């Protein structure tokens, strides 16, 4: 089992396709080893560049493909470095762009915290051929100045974990089982656009929901209540762009289905207001002093869906 | 004929352009098959990896290229490994992402039940020539945690099938047939999210349409009903960029169609009730009661177009 | 001449990019052609895959290269295969996709009938060098099961003809012409989506237009017109970004320039009627019982539009 | 220097992107130059096929690389062939598409008149190494039969310039020069689509603009211009898709601007109207009898804006 | 430490993804270095072109790879050039397109003023074995005429830079830091389409948001700021897809916030004077005056929200 330092220079992360959970992490790895002494010329490193590592490959150097388990497609890779030392020891540098892929979970949208993960792992050497020692992930590019559509939260943990595989036993029958490397990177989304675009009217239409009721007669109640749901409609076409799909439902989404739910508790308190008429003659008094008591009770109903 | 043993990892399934019919699939595919016995550095297997494959085969290895039939383009294969025996057995180990494409079925778009297929088949060689002895599925880094757009139901059902082909009848004149696997992984749609926002407006929205009755007179009953169909409108143009095209028609189409006879009629009942004046002098109380039998109505006709 | 005998076999078609008349044909392509005898490892083909043509191709073997006229860019080809006969004739399957061009003609958006146009030609050999015998086109695995968004309507015709060039007289004298096969698959559009989403809602804000006129009073009867118009240029945004733009206009666009003539007709004639006053005491009758009169006189208008 | 004699056949234009400046053009490239005279098998010419062609150059045959100065990125190119001659001349024909750029001028957008560019230049040899004779370009599959989206009006304009370079001044001291050809093909949009889609709905509106002063009172008024911006901000969210950002104004932009300078107009005079009311008795004639003054003021306003 | 002289053309710049902070640049680099002098061909120079430098480098020639750093994935090479000289001198003379990032502030989106930034550095070789000695940009291509999406300001900055680096530490002890060289092209935005498109109907809206309040009753009064809600809604979704999300607020977004503001302000004021009758009785002139002291005051709110 050779043992293989790897370290990863995150350079930039980007590309957040919340729509598909995929992100596109840039960045270097580099993997020193040590194998057999060779013969240099000199005591300078010997340095092998991009289209020449794979004359040298063919020649019969031993260089490892470490795979990414979480990508999307294959890495875009650009130049690719190998330096063999007098001493025996060989470093691969490479640069890598990679659509990495992973389970996130969009409980709360605006104010969401994932976390970015790259895992890194042997194609075909298992453990007992290639084993892992140790990970120094240098996330020292990436930095948050508010500005950022994702803050970059404290340093990224390093895991070097041992996996087994169902579909290589039949394969392989006792050694099936390969050393893996998670890099975990947590990172919070910045709510302030979400909140100072998307939220806000919300809670100017409600407001005009509650709004709505201040008008004496009836007819032209139902007409203000009917260009409302053509607002909130319109509005709720609006934000339909940004944001993935999923079977719970996102702080955005309550918002619009409270806002359907006010429209229509108007409709019909109105509605019911109009009919609490028993012989057509009965004012409507009680039920139309909620100019100040239906506002608060959905305060309190907003306040429960946004906790 | 040679036996080769097809072992298929997959490891996720997105991306479902429900507008082609192509979804990508990533995973592993892992043909065993036994030739010649070989002399071997050692007892060691000899691993040979990518871009170092293509060397043995202008050699005179065989390997063979086993295609994908329903695959859109050719598939971005990243890394590809082979593993010579001493014993005499090949495995070739190589990792696939690829758009593959069914005749999906768009019955009910909201409650759709689909199947993923994979349909792996030898290019060149035949059935006398190469046979896929058996595949085993390792659908097992796929897993549905109730976020994800689509549960995957059950495990995955494997057919080594036999396929004869017409064009390779003229330069094939007995043996133009081939041997072929197909991948058929069961899934069914999350429909929480069309469930709740894209069918429940229209409730509220056709609730609206049924109370849209209950003012007194019929010319602001008109600007009311065309604030509506604008309404119907915005919500129609809403959701237009979701699904695909089909002859018959999804169910938020029939939720959209259903939408549109709803305000209609209303048009031509209050056409219709203010033409019931024989006079002009002739109230209109029958056909204006209808605020409590259209909407059942309506609601036995919406049950009809959901069922 | 040699002689090339060419099967196309449609595996798929899809993607018809009504924007750039582009459309994506997956299939496979075999050219059989008769050169010098050879020996063979005993009598069985030998058959050569893909990357290891192009080492036969430098050792001297003739393989020509049957480009597509009007594809977009270069096809994105799979594996391909080249069986070799110890009688004398080789064989070269190929499997492409490409997106080919053809000039399509939409006069009837909904109910289009064009045909898809395979155009194959010899890159370098002229019809000296090398002659298409015949063409049989395998349109097998193409059908249409009223699920599809186009029927593909009976076989595929094949059609070998001889095309002169001129730009290659500045190069070539006398001999500058090429061999070519056209292969036309004809289709009909699915009218079924337009029909059923984007002609019904025409007829139902069109039936308002002419319920408009039922309001006794003028100054609503504008407020209603204008409602009106925003409706139809809401619906009018609604479907702006399904076809492509043509000097002519489309079945939709017909129908929606009608739906602005009805508006405006609508508002003429409320206009006109204010000025049917001549002294302000006048009443409108004879103008204001169109309601019965221009509903079908915009159907007979529709009915031209229409066919 | 030697002579190159460029033919270059378009074979279609089509995908400008208004929004880049890019335009894909598809077409072959044939090169004639003379060299030294070489011995072929028989009197026949050898035709060298694509990934054969680059043998020879490593062979040491001399194959120039014409460059495009304008393209984006580096052209898509197909099959490529090259006739060696008994006589000495060498014939390099090849396929390419190209997403060229050019300095467009959308000064009239329904009805531009720009010029597709294709500057084609040797790479690395300048004008005392490489010299190109002439340029005939066959522009003859290229034409319009009143459905192209381009109408392409005359012939393709060839000019062969020669063009110095400040960044290779450092490089090369006194020949840094290179000779250059430009191929200009004029053509004017089809304007027949915006004049029957996105134009006259905004004369109905803007119609319809001076048609809303026909009210006998001020607050309905009102109601109705508030209704009306609602219709010309939707009609302008409308046409927000299809046409570039430049610093001055397309026509459709001015007939917005337009557009809404006359709602505003319409909202100025009714509030004026209203405040000519010096006691609240006086009544308004003399400003509300511009229903035929301000509408041919604003048609002749319209002419200066179309003209 | 050998010298390099790097000059670079860049031919154009564009495609400036506001979204995701990458710029494509085209242009050419051309590296200048001198080694140990060599035997030629006469004494011309020795010019080796695409798909030849590859073989000199396999030889032993000595290529370095002049990555850039704030590239996305790899640059998109064109045609590459390389001069060997009987002098001792070697000219490597490349074509490149790529996407470049670089940390852009979004403070005033009409009235941007960022810089373009292209980081060249070289990929393996340290100061110690490679250092950049000079670079001139020749940024002439580059030219506004008052139509560019971006005014390109003055010349560019050129800077040579030493840059330490952190994960290069466990692979080099002492001499892990490299030469760098960062071009800057300042630019500013062309501001007149936002001007004259989306900040004068802003204006405009405003301006009916503070003339709504002239109608003498209450509840038409609010069905007029409900269309005008509306309004600013479907303009709000105007102006939707332009733009990136930052955490601080841009200044069509500000405009957009104050329309908000603007028209619940005119609920709170037509609320707040409905509510000024005490008994029902007494009317509302001092609240009602506001259409003349209202306006300037949000004048000069936007005058703050302006500047």
């Amino acid at each position: 089992p050779v043992d293989v330092s790897v370290s990863i220079f995150i350079n930039k992360i980007y590309g957040v396709n919340t729509l598909e959970q995929t992100y596109k992490v840039d960045g270097y790895i580099v993997a020193q080893w040590t194998g057999k002494p060779r013969k240099t010329p000199g005591d300078k490193p010997l340095i092998v560049e991009n289209t020449q590592i794979e004359r040298w490959i063919n020649n019969g150097l031993w260089v490892p493909a470490l795979e990414f388990i979480n990508v999307v497609g294959s890495p875009d890779t650009g130049n690719k470095r190998l330096m063999l030392f007098p001493d025996g020891r060989v470093i691969y540098n490479a640069r890598f762009l990679g659509s990495f892929s992973n389970d996130m979970d969009f409980r709360l949208f605006p104010f969401d915290r994932q976390q970015f993960v790259l895992e890194l792992e042997p194609f075909s050497y298992n453990n007992q051929q290639l084993r892992f020692s140790d990970i120094q992930v240098y996330t020292e590019n990436i930095d948050n100045e508010e500005i950022d559509e994702w803050w970059i939260r404290g340093k990224a943990s390093t895991h070097i974990s041992d996996i087994r595989y169902d579909h290589l036993s039949s394969v392989q029958p006792n050694q099936n089982e390969f050393s893996r490397i998670t890099v975990r990177i947590d990172a919070v989304r910045n709510p302030s656009y979400y909140l100072w675009s998307f939220i806000l009217p919300l809670g100017l239409i409600i407001a005009a929901s509650w709004s709505v009721f201040w008008l004496e007669s009836f007819s032209e109640r139902l007409q203000t209540s009917f260009t409302l749901m053509l607002t909130v409609v319109a509005y709720a076409f609006y934000t339909s762009n940004i944001l993935p799909r999923l079977p719970y439902t996102t702080v955005i989404d309550q918002m619009i289905i409270a806002g359907y739910g006010s429209i229509f508790a108007a409709i019909l308190l109105i509605i019911f207001a109009h009919h609490r008429q028993a012989n057509g003659v009965e004012d409507d008094l009680l039920i139309q002093r909620c100019r100040l008591a239906f506002p608060l009770g959905f305060l309190a109903i907003g306040c429960v869906l946004v906790i």
